[PDB]
């Protein structure tokens, strides 16, 4: 079986513009969350969200071609950027070796794409005709727009693969590369969740199916996974980016290997189109396929735990389930507080967040943990980083349809 | 390496509501495009599209899941419920047996999911204030939520979303899926409705759609000297894929055996197609090497855009050789229209149906020939011939290419 190791990595959320500043601030126990600025909600039932404010896009791209590309594209530009310097891969002109080109992909995933756009335009088109509607509405809204603009950006050829499985798609974009390398599809791919959808209707749409946290008046408190008085996720804004590569490419030329990929698991609940299944039935099984294929002793979970009741205990009972007992689980931690919930980013965000866990030794705490929950009884890590060695860790991701995805590094 | 057959089929599209009605229309050369209806088109610069005009949700759905599920969800519905019938899978309660549900799982594609309903809701946001749907009724991956509830199917529930391509790429990744073991059984659906006032008005500004507004069952002319871009249909078309073990154990009907596909990107511009189909051709060759067999026959992209329908042409003449080592190539777009990341899923029922019954369905509206797409396009009739294997591309915006290969049982 070919093997795959992670040689480069980003990321980009309200808490850091990269990977370095971002897992230090969410190690600290800082928050990103803020009252929102990018539209006007003052007249919302939601207030809050973890938005970037000190995002440049004329840093990844030109000004013109700004106007192509949705907000979300924007940060997986930058994202992707960061981890394809990280890799070492590319030449001269910061693209792939044309002779290598063919051999590397992109896996791009998103739950929702250009949002802010597709409302722009369809008000456009409804007061003033469809001749308002942009020429660049459609590439800057389409999900694979991430692959689009990257593939372009570096010069990889390979195979261009997009995951739009709601909370779960930056998860299931790591799977989708996994698997394309294992069968021999690449030698390397670009991996990047990235999710920017905090707009009117973004925030009304997910306010009206009552998943969001109300508290606006202290926004660094309301998203506060697994605490008892958790009342809802936190809608955030970023992007996460991986270079996965086959084991003896990244050996031969010398690169510095910061994890390899151990396992992974996919399900679905097909229970309930928003609410998680009780018991948290198919993240068991998602969570045992990827223990299973690991054969590792993971020392650290990132949980999905987006701060509602109802997804917070079943993945707590879930996860006591698979390791046996409340004493064999390892220590958990959800980062959502401290960058909220980035929906398709999510996954490729706390990857990213997971293996610098490992590679530094400083498991991120869960924040905001004031009131403990009796039903909701593990380690979450509460509000302080742990320092504690690991040789393993899992990212679970569990997205509204009922989609399951749980991925497992190793130590390299 | 495990195998992989097809034992059940489904599709919805203008042509028909089954896979039987709309194949035979499909085969005759019939257009299901026609002057849209689903919205106020009178003022706009195109008013054509491939509108299902007798698709009744309700035997699919509830009234009050209406506004949980975008219309692409309620086509998905359709045709996957017609292919895990076909497949003879179901138990008394039209589900999954209990036993194999860990093990059969779903993909599903498509290129923007519920638009009119993010339509709707933003209109109505703007007017009103902080509604018509739910935003859970838009999201591409409800398509394989609300047919793995409907199944119970409980496997890997995996998502595409690559535009043009996703259908093919829905295919692809289940492919894996089972190749890989994670699944002995996989739900494929490619599912597609952007009909709506933002939908068409995005790509008429990006130039890509016909506005030959006065004939519509001749705006859509794949290879054709006078195509002028293509024209948007609805749709959804479903596979059941089962390893081979699996499905001789139950008893299975096999329609076909998976031998190949290929993914590439063209890494060039976003909406262009690359010159000379260059990242076409390294998807079809690796199809080809994959697969191993001979196809008889090429269902195209063939969009009937004037960059997509000539760097397609060439790139087929530079993986086979020459003009003559072609095999018969057809779109089926002129006659359903391009349903956008429903098409790829369409295309391989299709594909499979001609391998099955011995009858290439034709390119239509072939009136002047381009001396530039100079290939065997099949032109206006259907051609009664037996292949051994089928090739289908989609080759989408963003440079996102997927191609696959069946063969014969
Ligand atoms: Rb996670
Ligand atoms: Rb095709």
């Amino acid at each position: 079986m070919r093997r795959i190791v992670v040689t480069g990595m980003g990321m980009i959320n309200s808490l850091g513009l990269n990977k370095e500043d971002s897992f230090l601030a969410i190690a600290k126990g800082e928050c990103g969350i803020k009252h929102i600025e990018s539209f006007d909600a003052s007249a919302f039932p939601v207030r809050i969200a973890g938005e970037i404010t000190d995002f440049d896009p004329t840093e990844v791209m030109n000004p013109k071609d700004v106007k192509k590309a949705g907000r979300f594209i924007q940060l997986a530009l930058k994202a992707t950027r960061e981890a394809m310097k990280d890799s070492g891969i590319l030449d001269a002109h910061n693209r792939c070796p044309e002779e290598l080109a063919n051999r590397m992909g992109v896996s791009s995933g998103s739950g929702i794409g250009g949002l802010g756009n597709i409302e722009a335009n369809s008000i456009f088109c409804f007061e003033k005709g469809p001749r308002k509607v942009n020429p660049f509405f459609i590439t800057s809204a389409l999900v694979n727009m991430i692959g689009g603009f990257t593939s372009i950006e570096f010069g990889i050829k390979g195979p261009n693969l997009s995951s739009v499985t709601a909370c779960a798609a930056g998860t299931h974009a790591i799977i989708e590369a996994v698997k394309t390398i294992l069968l021999n599809g690449a030698d390397r791919m670009l991996v990047v969740g990235a999710e920017s959808t905090i707009c009117p209707v973004g925030i009304g749409g997910f306010a009206s199916i009552k998943a969001l946290s109300t508290r606006n008046d202290e926004p660094k408190k309301a998203s506060r996974p697994f605490d008892k008085d958790r009342n809802g996720f936190v809608m955030g804004e970023g992007a996460g980016a991986l270079v996965l590569e086959e084991y003896e490419s990244a050996k031969k030329r010398g690169a510095k290997i910061y994890a390899e990929f151990a396992g992974y698991g996919e399900s679905g609940d097909a229970n309930h189109i928003t609410a998680p299944a009780p018991e948290g039935e198919g993240a068991f099984r998602a969570m045992k396929m990827a223990l299973e294929m690991a054969k590792v002793e993971v020392g650290y979970v990132n949980a999905h735990g987006t701060s509602t009741h109802y997804n917070d205990l079943y993945e707590s009972i879930a996860l006591k389930n698979v390791f046996g007992s409340k004493e064999k689980v390892p220590p958990v931690s959800s980062t959502k507080g401290q960058i909220g919930h980035c929906l398709g980013a999510a996954g490729a965000l706390e990857a990213v967040i997971s293996i610098m866990a490992m590679n530094q030794g400083i498991l991120p705490p869960t924040i905001n943990q004031e009131t403990p929950d009796p039903e909701c009884d593990l380690d979450y890590i509460p509000n302080a980083a742990r320092e504690k060695q690991v040789d393993a860790v899992m990212s679970n991701s569990f997205g509204f349809g009922g989609t399951n995805g749980v991925v497992i590094f190793k130590k390299a």
